[PDB]
């Protein structure tokens, strides 16, 4: 038995700890990408690349554990194609719950 792979739209339950919920920039920006690989967290900081404001994304999601190399680099560009043109220089660190579960329920 199995089988089960749900459309998952948006928790709005987990993330209640942001308060970006204000309509900006930064907000499109997050909200887009967001709907499309999914993450179940997502952790913005900023990480100037030298001119101007630059977002460093910490992105968890289960989108990227299968192991989808050349996939999810694929589907990151599509959606970061426009992305992109609203950030001088966008970097993101692709971890999975399991590895993030990690982090912030033991440390190890």
């Amino acid at each position: 038995m199995g089988s089960s792979h749900h459309h998952h739209h948006h928790s709005s339950g987990r993330e209640n700890l942001y308060f970006q919920g204000h309509m900006c920039i930064q907000k499109v920006i997050e909200d887009k990408l967001s709907s499309a690989l999914k993450p179940t967290f997502l952790e913005l900081v900023d990480k100037s690349c030298g001119c101007g404001t630059s977002f460093d994304a910490v992105i968890v999601s289960n989108n990227f554990e299968d192991k989808k190399l050349l996939d999810r680099h694929r589907l990151v560009n599509t959606i970061l194609k426009e992305e992109l043109q609203n950030i001088h220089a966008f970097s993101m660190k692709c971890h999975t719950p399991l590895e993030y579960d990690k982090l912030k329920s033991k440390g190890s």
